[PDB]
């Protein structure tokens, strides 16, 4: 609804390079994507990336069913050839005819960044960027990029999950927390360059797996889903990062990614893939039974949600922003707004 | 929505006891139950029953997802944990601040009879009862609750299957009557205290199983959807009494509840129930097809459909009464209306 | 809905002789079938195919649960009988009263031909036939009914995707054209008694097995939905003609016929049937993927799509003259308009 | 085992030619069979169906996975082609070289009689021929083959189910007989030609379907499994043929074929096919329980047995004399025993 | 088992490290594998892979249940705890008394290179070495190791599969070879060090996809099933390494890995993945079909065979010379038997 209009003006990642590689015998694509209900195609074309809509203007076959023809993206019922900029250039059924003016498919804004494909829907804000990852070109750090999962919930909804510190000791007691360490602290907030920012120490001697990233925790959130989660453990005194975002696939669905890197890297992947693997299953089932999907005025708060309670008001002034325009949507966005005492 | 707003008044079953202790491996629930489509939570804390909204005041989690620990149940996300009355007693992540007076959820009415849970979701006329089974303490009666049976059909659709005597003819020609029997006697209906009752002398000498309930039959049918059955049956001049019940889950859904009592009592209970079992798979085709699901006003009935149209009579007064009000309704409900030479 | 109304004014196929005959074990029916989102139900009461709304008057049961007996359909529920006519003959529970006059059934047009049922919703215009298939009552030629096939696409993306002459090269390449023969001729279309017609004389010497029905292809076209495809092969030098019909089930979904006829029959008919299923193995997918369902004004056509406008603009017209009525629609229909050299 | 040798002597059934059409896109075959626990393969090369072991020479692979090509059977690993006496006639990677003489795959006598393709693993004693079918090449009879069906029970277990007149009113009361008439005459019983030749005239008047093939019962069995049974209905006073073979796939399983004639054919195939479906389906369980698979002595035989018993000695004296050869098997299976009145 | 015991003598895969490191949520193991029939368990205790039985001294219950502890691998049961000799040094219930001797289980030869974990059931004729993978420790070429595919069939008929020049025009028409392409060299074969050496040089201007490993071929194959092959492709002028090696799981099973090496790595991995699982595709179904399982002395070779021809025979002379003990093994396996002009 038109709720979600604004959402369309930032990079939503879509699919792994991986994944993207995998879809098609070529490696090239193409590979069908699902971003805010809009239906698209990735492809790679010669040396780019490039996303259009996954409808042929001709009869509306499917261009995710095609085929990458050089630097072109081929439909597979009649065989039109589109360009990086999704103008046809080929209509084999009448090569000496000149090609209808309208022979063209809408394309958006598309680039690789950490191994993931981001699009970006509305570009005519020209304002956001693709969200932070502090590991990348990190070489003391060993990265790895899980595949995929697939949540029955909200965008938001798994961001405040991800971020919330009093439901490790109910969900994760095993696993992350000590269920006797609940209350959590209220921790300052920083909004800067379009990040959420903020500190939180976790308990320390708790009865949790060395693999668990446990520590001192720097969070870079890049609004609105993407939280990267810089972790100096207590247990192995080395670098632990986390970096999750959620695509808004629709208005009940997310496909959400995980990259993690670390600094101590001579032991398995597969010890912290089934690790998070285990938190992500712990999270689902209580996350997925939220209802409705998106969080309604009647849910009550209290001072230990501040965390949720700041992002919520940030994304409402975002909304709010949006309807007044490109100027205001950037500085909603992007003027800081610091209540903590570090340097920026 | 505005059509079904009447039957919150009443009191209707949503499960056994049985399914509420099998739920969970505490054997206190929680139990998730829909009626009339509101999604609730049943629970045993302490020696009571309880029925809440399966909706968690803080985040909206599922509280059929938690944990009973006596006289609380605990939601599953962060941990609160809601009394008897639907309060929220512990925040966990802020031992000390003052809870939220909004951190309550709607409690309903809830109490076990006959071996079923039963929920009454506004009690504000406080004019109704649990539905009469006849069989209840009677000393002379062996009684067996069946486990529920799932319909795609209409409470009150099931409610005119289970009183149609036109029907036994064509659907039951093995079980419950000879195929020539098909026209029915028009008998008088009288209402009294909440319920219809009448009486069938069904036909004598017919090609039927001995344990088939057939005789004279006497109904007290509490209003709208309880049936109490009493039979006098020909073939073992004995009492066998069968209480049925829909619960409207939804718009076109019944969970379905039979309870059946008998006076000789040696046999197998499960020769009853196979019979019973047997007679509902072959009505339950038959009312799944019908549609659309609410009887429209295009359905054309005859005199044999006496009772199906005087029960669609009743209803329709019920909620035009409670549209006027407590008063209204509680006249509507339990003035007498008498048609049969009995007193009651 | 108010789009589809003009076509419930013809014939459409519902269902093979043989399905009917598989239907039910007394080889009469009933069996449901569903035209243009309308629930209704076959059977052979006598020797008349008659089809009727599939909703008893009494208590809207299911007809197509019930039983033929003689000249009558029988309701599973209460017995009632239906007469050719649609007309209730008898109310067993009632056997002496006077049947109500609302105790009727919507009776529609039904008849055999082809060996397939054909249904007509509505015979108000009296202007619509069967369609034409050539074949029938050729000696000369063996016929063979295929089992139907099921497509989630509408009844016009199927037709075009019959009569579309650019996608051969794309779709079926090793199959019914060379991948090099991607440039169709633009071919004269005749209308004639509610027929397009039109001839195509396909590429000789393409690289296509001897079984491929590959030659000189007339076309007579029965609108909307019948296509009959006379080929006189290149490889054999004999006919071989293609009857195909998309039952217009719903919205969304076809249920599709194949009937083919052949002069030289002394191989095997399932040469024939695999080369055919084969071929719509292939348009399948991408049909299937065409989206929106139907055809919105954005699609962008070629000069080679000739065949595929020409059609659009009749239906078009047949859709504007429906609204104003029955000799406007005939007029539509009927008229003839010629651009080849052939005389009729 | 030792017991079944004598088994590879006679023709069995091993698909129907449908079958075979229906195995390959080019309806030549070809097709894998097993017969007495040989895995062969059929296919149609030139005019001539042609069985050979499912094996090639070279590497062992399965020619049925293999194409026909010109009047040879090639192999899908390495291509050597077979001719249709099994000779290898080219082997692509040595076209200079001599073909081993060792190059060869064992074929068997195949033959296509009434639609079925019929195979003789042993021909040695040159004595056996393809059973008798009745109905072939009698104009005033429609004939129908109906697909095989597979059962967990062994052909001498499902010959004495079908020749089995005691069974009908305790397998089959709806549908063959009256549950009344459990008591069966004691019929003389011929063998000639290899057959066995008997008459039974069933119980009139029975409550059984108009299709239902009862009346006049004339049985010729060509020895071991072969069935062919001419009715003349008493309700129609018209001749129906059904002819009924198993395939003796190995220790434990049979492949049924059943093909039926009918002189009344205005009606449905399908009437016929689901009643003969619904006498299979009644007796699969009883036949498939029976244990252990072959009938051992222990078995208790009454006088009504009769058509059992004797099939038993037939079978015990043919195996016994296998053992004794060619001279002695022809005269066990071809020298006439005459105990009723008829005239040959 | 007779027949296969000289394999106990070899080096054989049995999972990837990452299989291993999967199995069990602390990356250790353990994980059950089969090798030749034997059941056994693997797991990484400190620094070491361990192989053991897997079947606990005390009850048999199964190790690979069990549990990773430090150094130890304890039983699920009643936690014996077992070393890397296979010894078990705690058993929980008696801490003080004597261990008894008999309290171990068989412990294994176990060994990770390349990414794979190796077993040799039987070292005693200590002569035999994990297999030659060319591309180990080579920068110039990245490496990527195959998720393991499972076949009916066995490891000879997979390593002849591998290098049969012959099937290639049949099997991989589209893929490998052109289908012209019958016709292989006859190749001079070397033994040196327990590996057979020869070079292929397939044919040129094949229409075969830019990836297809098609070049000069030289083979690497370690006895007894690993296979090295090094192609310098005619279409890149690059290295590209397979090395295909078969785990014989039991007498009708492989276990089967494939790594691959290329120097031109600029490209997708799963270009390459597709492929190869597209060739596997096209062979799985001919070699599973190969019956019986192990080829007999029946089969019937050509000239174009020597490679399988010389590979039989060198088995043959293994199995002879494994019974006549260790020296005449390892004369078998590592004498020099030079058939080319190269020097080793
Ligand atoms: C939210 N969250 C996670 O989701 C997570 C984690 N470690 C692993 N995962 C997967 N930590 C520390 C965490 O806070
Ligand atoms: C409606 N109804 C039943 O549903 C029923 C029954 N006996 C058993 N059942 C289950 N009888 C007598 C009956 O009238
Ligand atoms: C559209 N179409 C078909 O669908 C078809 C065909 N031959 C078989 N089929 C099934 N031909 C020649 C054809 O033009
Ligand atoms: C054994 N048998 C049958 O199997 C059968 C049948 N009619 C149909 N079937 C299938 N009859 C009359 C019969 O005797
Ligand atoms: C046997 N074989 C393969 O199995 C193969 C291959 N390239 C990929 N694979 C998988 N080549 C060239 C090959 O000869
Ligand atoms: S629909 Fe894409 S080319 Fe025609
Ligand atoms: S959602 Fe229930 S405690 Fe937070
Ligand atoms: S619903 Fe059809 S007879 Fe009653
Ligand atoms: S296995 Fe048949 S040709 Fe080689
Ligand atoms: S069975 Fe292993 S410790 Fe007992
Ligand atoms: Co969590
Ligand atoms: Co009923
Ligand atoms: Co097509
Ligand atoms: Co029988
Ligand atoms: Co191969």
């Amino acid at each position: 609804n038109d709720e979600r209009e604004y959402l369309r003006h930032f990079w939503h990642p879509v699919c792994t390079v991986t994944e993207l590689e995998k879809a098609h015998p070529s490696s090239l694509g193409p590979l069908a994507v699902k971003l805010l209900n809009e239906q698209l195609v990735v492809a790679k074309l010669g040396d780019e990336y490039v996303a259009m809509r996954d409808r042929c203007a001709h009869r509306s076959a499917k261009l995710s069913l095609g085929t990458v023809s050089g630097n072109r993206l081929q439909c597979p019922y009649h065989g039109w050839q589109y360009d990086t900029h999704g103008a046809c250039q080929l209509v084999p059924a009448c090569p000496n005819s000149p090609i209808p003016n309208k022979a063209k498919v809408d394309r958006f804004d598309c680039e690789e960044r950490y191994g993931l494909i981001w699009i970006r829907l509305d570009s005519s804000f020209d304002c956001t960027e693709i969200p932070y990852f502090s590991a990348a070109n990190d070489p003391r750090l060993r990265i790895v990029i899980q595949e995929p999962y697939w949540w029955d919930a909200t965008a938001e909804r798994r961001w405040e999950n991800f971020t919330d510190f009093s439901h490790f000791a109910f969900i994760h007691p095993g696993t992350l927390f000590d269920p006797n360490n609940a209350e959590p602290p209220i921790v300052p907030m920083d909004r800067f360059n379009g990040q959420f920012r903020f500190v939180y120490d976790t308990p320390e001697d708790m009865a949790v797996p060395n693999q668990a990233p446990i520590g001192s925790f720097s969070y870079t959130c890049s609004m609105p889903f993407a939280i990267n989660l810089e972790v100096s453990k207590y247990s192995s005194s080395s670098l632990h990062v986390l970096f999750n975002v959620s695509c808004p696939v629709d208005s009940h669905t997310t496909k959400n990614f995980l990259i993690f890197a670390r600094e101590q890297s001579d032991d398995s992947d597969y010890l912290h893939i089934a690790f998070n693997d285990l938190v992500f299953a712990e999270d689902k089932p209580v996350i997925e039974s939220q209802w409705p999907k998106d969080a309604p005025a009647d849910e009550v708060s209290v001072v230990a949600d501040k965390v949720s309670i700041q992002y919520r008001k940030w994304l409402r002034e975002l909304k709010e922003a949006h309807k007044e325009g490109s100027q205001a949507f950037r500085s909603a966005l992007l003027d800081p707004v610091i209540e903590s005492d570090r340097s920026y």
